[PDB]
């Protein structure tokens, strides 16, 4: 559980926002990319796994699950690649709600930045800091407990 | 101490590698940029502060310390901007040694990736995972102890 992440791809302003969610805490990292390709997803995962102890990733779709480049990155970084099928259906709704929430925050900051990528990083900040603990606090506590 | 980071700019292959070091743990995040501008440094800091609880940043040089865009990002993210003057001179040698170490790792992986940015993220991964605890383990424990 401390090492489980879920990928999530959402769209805004004709661009793609790729999100990784730490399932147990709700903590996220995100980036704007021109389109979801295997190469972009693979690079995003390499970044994520260098920053947090990523053991398992539930991939967001079958193309990324199949991608040889995504598979290469998961091999390189020691990540177990799994499907993202919500066997528990409350999983879908949780991600859906998060995408709506993230888009809301993006709208609230959009005018403070010229570029979407900046607004997305502002949204990541607000999401991870929002309080009762924050997602940032929860992920650190979960991983620290696991290390001990 | 749990919230203190230091910026570090190093060069390779005609490109710029911007690094943030969590001083107490040795944990890093890094990116490749075409050149070190206020705008790039500001964006990097916004990303960092959304991901870790960044209280204080020792900026890497006077141009970034002065930059209105860097100041705007620090204001936005609640970061206290400080100079990076090594009043304690062992600070300079520590960063120097880390840049040499990072470049060594980059050379060891360079052939496994087409692009420098990829090699840098591989280097971040290896640096943060290297063991006795790793830098990734130390930063999590430090912040968790602080939260409690
Ligand atoms: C920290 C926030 C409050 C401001 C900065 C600077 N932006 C402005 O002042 C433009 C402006 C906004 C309203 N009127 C004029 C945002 C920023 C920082 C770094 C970047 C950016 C951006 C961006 O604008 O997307 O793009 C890539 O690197
Ligand atoms: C996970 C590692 C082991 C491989 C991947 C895929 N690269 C190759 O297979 C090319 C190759 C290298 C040697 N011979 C053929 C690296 C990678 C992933 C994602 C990216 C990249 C790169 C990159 O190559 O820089 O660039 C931006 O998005
Ligand atoms: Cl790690
Ligand atoms: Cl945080």
């Amino acid at each position: 559980s401390p090492g489980i992440w879920q990928l999530d791809c959402t769209h805004l302003e004709g661009k793609v926002i790729l999100v990784a969610v730490h399932v147990a805490s709700g903590y996220i990292e995100a980036e704007v990319i021109p389109a979801e390709t295997g190469q972009e997803t693979a690079y995003f995962l390499l970044k994520l796994a260098g920053r947090w102890p990523v053991k398992t990733v539930h991939t967001d779709n079958g193309s990324n699950f199949t991608s040889t480049t995504v598979k290469a990155a998961c091999w390189w970084a020691g990540i177990k690649q799994e499907d993202g099928i919500p066997y528990n259906p409350q999983s879908q709704g949780v991600i859906e709600s998060m995408n709506k929430e993230l888009k809301k925050i993006i709208g609230q900051v959009r005018d403070q930045a010229e570029h979407l990528k900046t607004a997305v990083q502002m949204a990541v900040f607000i999401h991870n800091h929002k309080r009762g603990y924050s997602a940032g606090e929860r992920i650190v506590d979960i991983i620290a407990t696991d290390i001990q």
